[PDB]
């Protein structure tokens, strides 16, 4: 008790960053009926797969971070910190009804009938059977979504006034209804020369109808907080996105939990690395940011994007639902289908939590401070940190075991 | 050019039950063709070209 | 590691062992082989997942 034998001072570093973000958007759009369609794929490697389309049934990409974030909050939220999780997703549909014409005209067609019942659903059999959308569809669904610019943000030499239009070459689905288009597809694997196939899914034992002409106003609403909202991660010593390594592997090497046992989900089978033969397996390394592309990052996906913990198990968490809303078709009586349009409104909303690594880490450049010391965040990538690293399929692929596709596009 | 588009006709539907006091039946390939469509026929190539 | 009976006098039920096996899988399937003779035709592709 104050013998002179106490402390005098006692230090303690500054904290590490902890920002939270919060974006959202609200789109309008349209989209309409489709009869279901077959077809078989070939794809390299002898790959063969029987494919069915649901042109009826659409999904809301709500699995991509663009869907939250414009592309300008993207670039902002992809430098300023030294890592980045997603901590809950939301998106709310609302229906404002299902119309289609009194009588079908061939040209002065008009869809004023509100009064159809058209049965609408929320369907989910993402959960049963192997899922996933085309590249384009939800490239187009996001390209609307965004909108391309059209105002002159740089004067043109002659600042002169022209005239109006309604031709926007691409205006955002945020100031008004624009139609997409992102049929879901099911896959049924066929790798071997005779396969065991079951019947094609039961679209009705895997939905929730609604009569599309009272159901006007708030419908669905989907909520996810992501267990590895991880989008990026930066942990190594790396400066610059150029440089390579100057300095070979030493003698010097202690053991690590690892917890990355080399097992991957290659389609409808489980692999081991060294099967993956065509190309080359990725490896839980230590995670950088300097990896993904400025064209990667604009592709996010807010459930899974290979980045991971260190104390967890490197691998992929069970990818979020897929938000699949669609028609349930009524046929006329010549068992054709009965057209009709629906115009919806999204709302998304998401709330996204940054890091910046100062407390073990004075930066005296604008560098990002990597989560060096402490601890270390792990990324699947490969010993060449230059290499491209694992990616997402944009087609967003469920494989077995609900978890998300992924590519390896480093050849072997 | 002719549509199903209209919903509000008010048409009487109903559930009958007459089975139980005069002789009924349904037609054979009737029965057999609402079970065809029921189960469906395979599209897939289990069986690889 | 042993436990004595008098074989003489021990006339009856002697022991009983039960065992509840936590993994008392005797098999699974969760292929898409439809055949036991049939290989793949298919070689492993980019698409993979941890």
């Amino acid at each position: 008790a104050n013998d002179g034998r106490q402390d005098i001072f006692s230090g303690a570093p500054q904290p590490n960053q902890h920002h939270t973000l919060v974006y959202g958007k609200s789109y309008h759009f349209t989209i309409t009926n489709g009869l279901p369609e077959f077809r078989h794929l070939a794809t390299t490697n002898s790959g063969y797969y029987a494919q069915q389309r649901f042109k009826h049934i659409h999904g809301i990409p709500w699995e991509r971070l663009l869907m939250y974030v414009s592309e300008g909050e993207l670039l902002r939220m992809f430098r300023d910190y030294t890592s980045l999780k997603v901590e809950e997703v939301v998106c709310e549909v609302y229906s404002l009804g299902v119309r289609l014409p009194f009588v079908t005209s061939a040209t002065t067609s008009s869809v004023a009938n509100a009064n159809a019942q058209y049965p609408i659903g929320c369907f989910h059999f993402d959960e049963a059977y192997e899922t996933n959308y085309g590249i384009n569809n939800v490239a187009d669904i996001i390209n609307k979504a965004l909108g391309t610019e059209w105002k002159n943000a740089t004067r043109p030499t002659a600042a002169v006034t022209t005239a109006w239009s309604e031709q926007f070459p691409n205006i955002s689905a945020s100031s008004t209804s624009r139609d997409i288009n992102n049929p879901v597809i099911v896959d049924y694997s066929l790798p071997y020369f005779e396969n065991n196939v079951p019947k094609d899914v039961g679209i009705y034992d895997y939905v929730d109808i609604k009569n599309g002409t009272t159901a006007y106003g708030k419908c669905w609403e989907k909520r996810f907080k992501p267990t590895n909202g991880l989008l990026y991660a930066e942990s190594t010593l790396k400066g610059n996105v150029v440089t390579p390594l100057a300095a070979q592997p030493t003698n010097i090497m202690t053991p690590i939990p690892g917890l990355e046992n080399g097992y991957f989900m290659s389609n409808d089978q489980i692999r081991e690395r060294r099967d993956l033969t065509t190309s080359v397996p990725p490896v839980a390394l230590t995670a950088t940011k300097l990896n993904q592309s400025a064209s990667n990052n604009l592709n996010a996906f807010v459930d899974y994007m290979g980045y991971n913990y260190f104390g967890e198990q490197k691998c992929a968490p069970q990818s979020m639902p897929k938000f699949m809303i669609g028609f349930v078709n009524i046929r006329n009586e010549d068992n054709s289908l009965l057209n009709a349009k629906w115009d919806i409104l999204i709302k998304t909303r998401i709330r996204l939590t940054g890091l910046q690594s100062t407390r073990e880490w004075v930066a005296r450049t604008d560098r990002i401070p990597p989560q060096y010391f402490t601890s270390q965040y792990t990324q699947f990538r490969y010993p060449n940190i230059n290499e491209t690293p694992l990616l997402r399929s944009l087609g967003t692929f469920k494989l077995p075991t609900k978890r998300p596709g992924m590519d390896s596009r480093i050849a072997a």
